[PDB]
């Protein structure tokens, strides 16, 4: 019965969730005088987006300081009090922790790039040019363009498999691997509940420098150079749960932590598992297979939910929909016509994954993408590998508080624009109103809260067919039959239960548009 089991997480970008001094720019104090808001939810935990120290050029991925707050968001202090007010009103908090590379312009980096000798020479991937110039190796970075660059104070290239601002950390390295654990520590020591480990599956590359082969055509439109490849050699080494082990093993020091792992790639459940296998690795892990998702499918669900069957040393899996790596769900999965009875199906079928909930900010609302044009672009990954981006930036807006002119963010100038279809969707006017997904989604988070089998229960069964998906789970004596349509045709269901719940005109027996029931 660990609290991190079957919780609902409400992920923070603390750049967009408020503006506590007028910069245009979300910061600590800001997200402090907002938690109400997310206990009100009914989240039992928060997970805060990177606020370290950084040049900001992947918006805080980039870390130059692990162990201090960016000016951009305030102080240590200020972290201390969003910690201290969290726990008053009973909210856990994960930080995100980003141990796969640095900023360039982190002091490690400084010294490892030096020169040769110096003694972190070896905290990142350094190797020679080929006799022609060449890079030592054929992969290409995530965000467009080679995974290697020169550096002349060294006469080598250097790894990234983000920009080249993030240089790969060499977790090969166990000095390396000493610093991000004492660095971890750190964030343990000031109260701190656990964390969301950032791109796990990138910590170690193959030192052998093996060129990848060429990915086959599943054609998706290939958007940029690393389409092109499998990702079999410049990640996703062997050696990476030996290094989650020494993390557990720091967590197991304090008490009631929880470890969830973004882990990217379509190579994603086996790494998934071997990071969450038994109690000796990370507790939970999350993958894209909705993120990257252009329709939410019955057979997309349980194909997902097939993945984590409750075998005795199995992991935990945690799921989203909607994160700052991919556009805003709704606008992706239904019509604008749809979108008012989608947002609740959408909303109830989360809570009632067998797994966690990670909730996005906004994402109560039903926020939908922002269009950002190329000259108001601010993600480098977009500018590279336009018109074929990840649409990150449109994903990133201000979180809307009232119907006020800078919607109640604190800045008639925010670093990106509200939405005009966003404005109506602020918290006060979804406050006001009694039908609001605001009031829906405390409904789903309470209704999984109180019932065991929506909360934590076996998936028994996962039935698929066209539009309708139906989830059986179970525990502590309830069986629960959740049916969801997914689909704008009505479906006809033999029940012979007590409904929990019911949306969208679902009944025991019919299931119009986009309506789901649960049954007891």
């Amino acid at each position: 019965l660990p609290w991190w089991k079957g919780a609902v997480i409400y992920q923070i970008y603390p750049r967009s969730f408020m503006d506590s001094n007028g910069d245009g720019i979300g910061d600590l104090p800001g997200i402090a005088q907002r938690l109400p808001h997310i206990a009100e939810l009914g989240a039992d935990a928060i997970w805060i987006s990177p606020f370290f120290k950084s040049p900001m050029k992947d918006f805080g991925y980039d870390v130059s300081d692990y162990c201090d707050v960016d000016p951009i968001f305030g102080t240590l202090e200020d972290f201390d009090a969003v910690i201290a007010r969290s726990h008053e009103l009973g909210l856990k908090v994960l930080i995100d922790q980003v141990y796969s590379h640095t900023s360039d312009d982190h002091e490690w980096f400084a010294e490892s790039r030096s020169n040769r000798d110096n003694p972190k020479a070896e905290w990142y991937v350094w190797a020679d040019a080929k006799p022609d110039g060449s890079p030592p190796s054929n992969w290409q970075s995530v965000f467009g363009g080679p995974a290697w660059t020169w550096d002349a104070r060294r006469g080598q290239y250097y790894l990234h498999n983000f920009l080249s601002s993030q240089p790969q950390l060499n977790l090969h390295n166990r000095e390396a691997q000493q610093a991000v654990l004492d660095v971890m520590r750190f964030w343990l020591e000031r109260g701190v509940d656990g964390f969301r480990i950032d791109a796990l599956n990138f910590a170690m590359h193959d030192p052998q420098l093996r060129d990848n082969p060429p990915a086959p055509p599943t054609d998706k439109q290939r958007t940029r150079p690393f389409d092109f490849q499998l990702k079999t050699y410049n990640q996703s080494h062997a050696d990476i749960p030996a290094f989650i082990e020494r993390i557990r093993a720091l967590t197991d020091e304090f008490d009631g932590i929880f470890t969830v792992a973004e882990v990217g790639g379509d190579d994603a459940v086996r790494e998934m598992k071997a990071f969450t296998e038994g109690e000796t690795h990370l507790n939970s892990a999350y993958g894209f297979n909705f993120l990257y998702a252009e329709a939410l499918t019955p057979q997309l669900v349980c194909s997902a939910l097939a993945e984590w069957p409750e075998e005795p040393d199995l992991g935990w899996p945690s799921w989203a929909f909607e994160n700052h790596d991919a556009p805003r769900a709704l606008s992706r999965w239904c019509t604008p016509e749809d979108r008012q009875a989608f947002a609740r199906l959408k909303t109830l079928l989360l809570m009632s994954l067998r797994g966690n909930a990670i909730l996005y900010y906004g994402e109560e609302l039903g926020l939908t993408q922002v269009d950002i044009p190329f000259d108001q672009l601010h993600d480098p990954e977009a500018i590279a590998n336009w018109p074929l981006t990840l649409s990150r930036d449109g994903a990133r807006t201000p979180m809307p508080w009232d119907d006020s002119e800078c919607a109640g963010f604190g800045s008639t100038a925010p670093w990106l624009p509200v939405g005009d279809d966003n404005r109506p969707r602020s918290v006060a006017a979804q406050l006001g109103d009694a039908n609001s997904l605001l009031k829906f989604t405390r409904q789903a988070i309470a209704l999984r809260k109180a019932n065991p089998a929506l909360h934590h229960g076996h998936v028994v069964e996962c039935n698929h067919d066209g539009d309708l998906l139906e989830l059986v789970r179970e525990a502590g004596g309830q069986r629960l039959r959740c049916r969801f349509n997914l689909g704008s045709k009505p479906v006809e269901c033999d029940c012979e239960g007590r409904t929990l719940l019911a949306i969208n005109g679902a009944e025991p027996t019919a299931l119009p548009p986009f309506a789901a029931i649960i049954l007891e």
